[PDB]
């Protein structure tokens, strides 16, 4: 019960690098701000897809927040 909720955002453009910033930082901003687990998967070819997983609404909030703001 409770487990951990996850979701993948269909990304493509240079979102990862932009998000991770220098060497990955934003991933922590949300992971802490939204108490979620946002991770940027490297090595891409055709399409991109970030992995987001948390528990409370935070995971779904940060998820949609990225797909929209993608800050």
């Amino acid at each position: 019960i409770n487990r951990m909720d996850y979701v993948e955002i269909n990304i493509d453009h240079k979102f990862h690098r932009h998000l991770i910033g220098k060497s990955g930082a934003n991933i922590n901003r949300i992971k802490d701000q939204y108490k979620v687990s946002v991770r940027i998967p490297p090595d891409s070819e055709k399409s991109n897809l970030i992995r987001i997983e948390g528990d409370p609404q935070g995971v779904q909030q940060a998820k949609r927040e990225l797909l929209e703001l993608a800050s």
